[PDB]
């Protein structure tokens, strides 16, 4: 089907363009399809791009429009009094503004669908959303629409929604075009998906992403897959991974580094909505916030999350109890069995199930995937599913046998309902992984585990020794090894603040020196140096330059490979923003050879200042670009859970940011 109308390179300066002429008379059916570029750089709070509307006295709320406001959200409103019709759907952080310094061609398709009463909008070939209405309202049956117009909304002779901005293109069509023709659709991205809806995890959410460049050149990515919206646990989440062998241009189908079996992994559209959009599935286990090192020893990549119980996350999970019991200076994790009122077994060498109470093994063994044996003989328990059909969550048995779990919530035998870390390897740089194991309590019996850093681990460039940050209350709590993983001890580093989300990455400042930077409660970032390998730690000093709001946001750092204007480079990723998560930079900081210092010289602004930026990875490319997964919308706010395509990846070079 040929466009009813086509025209571009329209510019919207606070003044709308009237096109009701070219328009309104070729339009017919009931079915539309609006296909628009158009670039808004300095957006306006408010701004429609296009309009149809009864401009005459008394119908001021008789009009179709296609808005956007300076958050990034986009939407339609379609209305028509005498119907008693006031449909609005929108979605927020559906928008590019610029990147690379350059005004961002955004690509909008809407799809108003009379056959299945369904309007749909695509923006940058993401569905933003999907709604379908019982009673049907046509674009151009609104009664007595008589204006067509671009970059505002003529309601009673006056132009409502001024917009700011351009539009490179615009065509409609008496057609709702299916998804499969939208897909052909040429597109101008600055970025690109690696994880995504639709994918190989099956997970309609993603947050928490990783980074990480290994010695072979290939680029390795960790991602949290969640599936029950974007809620931290408790929920279902597992960790994925995807790597590129191409410098970041193509990336793998995303395989499963950690993952849990007794909830099924189920793409579904959680409600956003304020009646349902706190739903949570909450009879699930989980993984949560996974971080990355490669080991030149052995040539292992290594892979770290937290572990989260059925049914259990950082808010229920029981601070005063690690989950293991010490036994002659060895820590055994503990056991409770269906019917009993305490923790009576343990999990000893070679997974045998020994009973605290007689100091004797049982029939039931552990195997490496945590899962449950009697006699060598795997138990199964039934898995759930979810869904909202009654109007409400239900979690509820699918009648499909899975391997029975300690940590699941239909096991016979059941882990202590608190936090843990588990670590995984891999010997193909992430083809495979191996089954995960938890590792041992660092702060003793009593204290619940503490939570690993999201991002890089690091390994030092002059030994063999490698560190994972992690966090609890007081503290930085660093996991050191020099054996490849196999054994850990811990570095701890006070911090002054309690109960904070101390979220902390590192950098080598040269050999032996390590800076970390770190998320606080004070509005800044912070930082503290080491100079003999993570043994020791300095004071906390903070950076000015940068404002983060008072809850924090994960900042993300690298060490440069190469020199910028003859000095080391460190790179930092964060918002900068003391009202939400937006305003995402890159800041560069040049170090002085003479006290290690650093001067943050340059400031890259990843796009609009009023546009969503929060957790975020970087990576140096083989190539020496720069790679940067982020997610983009403010992953704080209680307006914007559960968007789907979100978090995204674009290739910077060092040029761009100076
Ligand atoms: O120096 S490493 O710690 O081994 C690392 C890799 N640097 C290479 C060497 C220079 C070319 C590309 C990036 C930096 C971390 O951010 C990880 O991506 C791993």
């Amino acid at each position: 089907i040929s466009p009813i109308f086509q025209g571009g390179s329209y510019q919207l300066n606070n003044k709308s363009i009237d096109i009701s002429s070219l328009l309104l008379d070729k339009l017919s059916g009931e079915s539309q399809t609006v296909v628009m570029k158009f670039k808004a750089d300095k957006p306006n709070s408010l701004q429609a791009l296009f309009g149809l509307s009864n401009s005459k006295a008394g119908f001021k709320n008789n009009y179709f429009s296609i808005f956007m406001r300076d958050s990034g959200e986009i939407g339609v409103e379609i209305r028509d009094a005498q119907k008693g019709i006031n449909y609005l759907f929108s979605r927020p952080a559906s928008l590019w503004g610029k990147h690379k310094g350059q005004a961002v061609e955004n690509t909008l398709v809407f799809v108003s669908d009379s056959k299945d009463k369904t309007y749909t909008m695509y923006v940058n070939g993401i569905e933003v959303f999907s709604e379908t209405v019982d009673t049907f309202l046509p674009i151009s049956n609104i009664n007595g629409i008589d204006k067509a117009t671009l970059g505002a909304v003529n309601r009673e002779g006056k132009e409502h929604y001024l917009a700011k901005g351009s539009i490179d293109e615009i065509s409609l069509f008496n057609k709702a075009i299916s998804d499969q023709e939208v897909s052909t659709i040429p597109l101008s991205n600055p970025f690109q998906l690696i994880f995504q809806s639709g994918d190989s995890t099956q997970a309609n959410y993603f947050r928490i992403p990783t980074l990480y460049t290994l010695s072979s050149g290939r680029v390795l990515s960790s991602i949290d897959a969640r599936y029950g919206g974007t809620h931290d646990s408790k929920s279902k989440i597992n960790i994925a991974t995807s790597y590129s062998d191409d410098n970041g241009k193509t990336w793998s189908e995303p395989i499963f580094a950690m993952k849990f079996n007794d909830y099924e992994e189920q793409l579904v559209y959680w409600p956003r909505d304020n009646k349902l959009k706190n739903s949570q599935i909450s009879g699930s286990a989980s993984f949560i916030d996974s971080s990355i090192v490669e080991d030149k020893k052995s040539g292992k990549t290594i892979l770290l999350a937290d572990v989260m119980p059925a049914g259990i996350g950082n808010n229920n999970a029981n601070k005063a109890d690690s989950g293991f019991k010490e036994i002659n200076g060895h820590y055994y994790l503990k056991l409770k069995k269906n019917g009993d009122n305490d923790f009576r077994y343990t999990v000893r060498e070679n997974g045998v199930v020994y009973n605290e109470t007689t100091n004797k093994p049982t029939n039931y063994t552990i195997n490496d995937k945590y899962e449950v044996l009697e006699g060598g003989k795997s138990l199964t328990v039934e898995q759930y599913s979810v869904d909202f059909d009654s109007g409400s969550l239900r979690e509820r048995h699918n009648g499909k046998q899975v391997p029975m779990n300690v940590f699941y919530k239909d096991s016979l035998f059941k882990v202590t309902p608190t936090n843990y870390i588990a670590m995984t390897t891999s010997q193909n740089r992430g083809e495979s992984w191996e089954q995960f194991k938890l590792l041992p309590p660092f702060l003793g019996e009593k204290h619940n585990g503490t939570y690993l850093c999201p991002g890089q681990g690091l390994a030092l460039g002059s030994s063999n020794r490698l560190i994972f940050a992690t966090y609890t209350s007081g503290e930085l709590t660093y996991l050191i090894s020099d054996d490849s993983g196999q054994t850990w001890k811990k570095s701890s580093a006070s911090i002054p603040f309690k109960n904070a989300t101390a979220e902390a990455q590192m950098v080598e400042l040269r050999d032996g020196v390590i800076r970390t930077f770190f998320r606080t409660t004070t509005g800044k970032i912070a930082y503290m140096t080491s100079r003999d390998s993570g043994e020791t730690w300095s004071k906390v000093s903070y950076i000015d330059g940068i404002q983060q709001t008072s809850y924090g946001t994960q900042v993300s750092a690298i060490k440069y490979s190469q020199l910028i204007d003859g000095k080391e480079a460190v790179i930092l990723s964060t918002p900068n923003s003391r009202s939400g998560r937006k305003g995402g930079q890159l800041v560069v900081g040049l170090v002085n050879k003479e006290d290690d210092s650093i001067d943050w010289k340059y400031h890259y602004g990843i796009d609009l200042p009023s546009y969503g930026y929060a957790y975020s990875a970087i990576t140096e490319l083989p190539n020496h670009h720069i790679g940067v997964l982020f997610e983009k919308y403010d992953s704080w706010s209680r307006n914007e859970l559960h968007l789907s395509n979100v978090v995204q990846y674009i290739d910077l070079e060092i040029n761009d940011l100076t």
